[PDB]
């Protein structure tokens, strides 16, 4: 039902959208390393990270069959920062900002897909 690079380009613009925020992608831009970043309870709390360079990568290699799995993904990051952050944190006021953002471009490419 899907071919690959179809859905890719079905997809895409709305990772580069959330990628184009600034700063408000900034802190999903890379993976979490909690000993790095001294949050050292961090995968404790958030059992499957998820972040844009892993949903990009996944993006351009096919591991998305389904466009379905590609907005658990992105939920899945969201998700994660609301659990972790305290309402008021930047975190969780960028992470707020990028959900807003997608939800705007998701619907329509969902429909049309
Ligand atoms: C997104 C990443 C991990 C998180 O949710 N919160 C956080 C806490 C301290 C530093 C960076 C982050 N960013």
């Amino acid at each position: 039902i899907f071919k690959p690079e179809e859905l890719r380009q079905a997809l895409m613009p709305t990772l580069e959208a959330l990628y184009r925020q600034d700063p408000e992608s900034l802190p999903f831009r890379q993976p979490v390393d909690p000993q790095l970043l001294g949050i050292p309870d961090y995968f404790d709390i958030v059992k499957n990270p998820m972040d844009l360079s892993t949903i990009k990568r996944k993006l351009d290699t096919g591991q998305y069959q389904e466009p379905w799995q590609y907005v658990d993904d992105v939920w899945l990051m969201f998700n994660n920062a609301w659990l972790y952050n305290r309402k008021t944190s930047r975190v969780y006021k960028f992470c707020s900002k990028l959900a807003e953002v997608f939800e705007q471009e998701i619907d329509p490419v969902m429909q049309s897909l």
